[PDB]
DNA sequence: TTTTTT
């Protein structure tokens, strides 16, 4: 009998080691799965367990190389490979998972079931974790100096704390969200709140994911973000100016997929998993490509309209119409805020939040309105019906409007199309857009026939 | 051995090969294809389709189903 | 080898391919007409070897704008 | 072209 075999046989007796798909071995250390590809995390467990076996097994353990050996043992009885990372609501710490939906915090095998490979980086502590206390008194009034809680606020108030709330949860979120407003807002502060909540499950990537080509060669900005819960991108330019790019139509509806395309160096993985909510702080509007029905159902916004600034500057502030109420500026903010002096009861708070939307489902809304590159596209929806066969039999009232039949179809040729629709739009504003959409639905009956397939509403409803 | 008809509607053989006057080419694509949609498919069709046998005549070495018709 | 269409020359390759197996190889008109001196060339690396290289389906470079071959 | 990769 093998003394090294049965050591290493006991200790894979104790699901302490486990391999995955991606062909990583994760390893059950201090109330935590880690894994990592360049250091021998094995060893490290071989020797921290070495309390839990016999005497006359503990002392065979202090010299490296039967280590190595134990290793090389554990290594050849691993043959079968297990999912991670299956619950979306537990929040894993360095020392436990908490569970969001009763409250509870777990620690030791009974956060072991839950097998997630990733973690805030700091201990839980739940002195700190209550409702009562100073800190908490202090944060209140700048969450609502940043959100007053007014009426005409509100709607905007209970968005910014659903979309702050859904970094909480490990699935994947079908819109993107934008941080419009002007400078000195408190953009930034929310983000490094939240960075100071939540750890390492925030990461803060570059603007070429939404301007490259994510598939083209190695790109760690995109594959930085498997299994994160958090990603923000900072300050996109000013697309008025000459030179700059727009952001691609299609980049963004890859961000929604449960699974990203992207590649790190030296690494032949090219599979990554979503479950970010992708946040992007802006001081100007955004403007895309290409507009169609697929890219208004996945873009949100959240206005900031409070500015903070010093005494001199005042007098200014309060003439400008982008802002809504004017306060004074703290100097010592920042200084706490990177001290972790408002960590625990912005978790606390961010719990709270999750308990009031999401518990029985989680699911995020567009707003298309916000944006004002989409107002020609949602206003033709309401003035332009499609034609239908139901439509022919009104046609007698259609024959004094300009109305056309063509091939059996009620249609309108191009020639009276322009000062019908110039009744809505001016030309000078939406000339661009008109054009595109004439010629990206224009249809030809001949060489000189023209004609189009819709009808207004206004023209079914007797004048 | 068509040429026999395709002489019948005034056709040409050139070079030793059945070529048709350039006119009667865009006629026809006018009279069967609409020139605004297709403008740009027709005209890469032609200038990088255009055979010469000389510095004076242009050729194309197809001709038209409809051509086979009887007059 | 010079002829028209249905005129069994395409057989040939295959009663030749046949014949020999892996060591005939196929190309197409990519190679024969651009410089393969220049930029990657997977067909100047594969022809290692090779017993025989057939080549066909060219279209006619008598078109304007089509690239003739390069001697 | 060059990091990429070896
Ligand atoms: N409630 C508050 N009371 C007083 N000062 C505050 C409050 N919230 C934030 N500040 C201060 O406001 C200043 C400016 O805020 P911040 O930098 O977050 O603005 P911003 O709109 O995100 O700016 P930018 O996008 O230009 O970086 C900071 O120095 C911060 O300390
Ligand atoms: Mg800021």
């Amino acid at each position: 009998g093998n003394k090294l075999f049965n050591i290493a046989q006991r200790i894979l007796d104790t699901n302490s080691v486990l391999l995955t798909e991606r062909g990583d071995h994760i390893v059950w250390i201090n109330n935590s799965w880690k894994f990592n590809s360049e250091e021998p995390l094995i060893t490290k467990l071989i020797l921290s367990i070495r309390h839990q076996l016999p005497k006359e097994y503990s002392s065979e353990l202090l010299c490296p190389r039967k280590r190595k050996t134990v290793e090389a043992n554990i290594r050849d009885m691993l043959v079968d490979s297990v999912e991670t990372d299956t619950y979306p609501d537990k929040l894993p710490f360095k020392n436990g998972v908490l569970d969001l939906v009763d409250g509870m915090f777990y620690s030791g095998d009974d956060a072991k079931k839950y097998t997630c490979t990733v973690s805030t980086g700091f201990k839980f502590d739940d002195t700190k974790f209550v409702e009562d206390s100073p800190e908490m008194e202090e944060l209140m009034n700048i969450i609502n100096d940043i959100q007053p809680l007014t009426d005409e606020n509100k709607k905007n108030r209970e968005l910014y704390e659903k979309t702050l709330s859904s970094c909480l949860c490990g699935a994947t979120k079908g819109c993107l969200t934008f941080f419009f407003g002007e400078t000195a807002t408190g953009k930034s502060t929310t983000k490094r709140l939240l960075k100071s909540a939540i750890g390492d499950l925030f990461v803060e990537t570059g603007q070429t994911i939404l301007t490259d080509v994510l598939d083209k060669g190695p790109n760690p900005f995109i594959a930085n973000m498997h299994l994160k819960r958090s990603v923000f991108c900072s300050e996109l330019p000013d697309f008025a100016c000459s030179g700059s790019k727009k952001i691609r139509s299609d980049n963004i509806k890859k961000l929604t997929e449960p699974c990203v395309i992207g590649r790190p160096c030296f690494s032949n993985k090219i599979n990554n998993r979503n479950h970010a909510t992708i946040i992007i702080d802006t001081n100007y509007k955004p403007v895309f490509d290409r507009i169609d029905n697929a890219l208004m159902r996945r873009i949100a916004v959240v206005r900031f309209r409070t500015h903070f600034s010093q005494p001199s500057g005042r007098e200014a502030a309060e003439n400008n119409d982008a802002y809504d109420k004017v306060k004074l500026l703290d100097e010592g903010l920042d200084g706490k805020i990177q001290n972790n002096r408002y960590r625990f009861a912005f978790l606390y708070l961010l719990v709270k939040w999750y308990k009031k939307y999401h518990i029985p489902i989680m699911k995020l809304y567009p707003t298309p309105e916000e944006i004002p590159d989409f107002a020609f596209y949602l206003k033709i929806g309401t003035l332009l019906v499609s034609s239908s066969v139901k439509h022919i039999p009104l046609m007698t009232d259609l024959s004094k409007k300009g109305y056309i039949l063509y091939d059996n179809v009620v249609t309108l040729p191009l020639t009276t199309f322009q000062q019908k629709i110039s009744k809505y739009f001016n030309s000078r504003l939406f000339g661009h857009d008109i054009e595109s959409f004439i010629n990206r639905h224009k249809k030809f009956a001949n060489v000189s026939d023209e004609y189009l397939q819709y009808i207004f509403i206004e023209d079914i409803s007797s004048p």
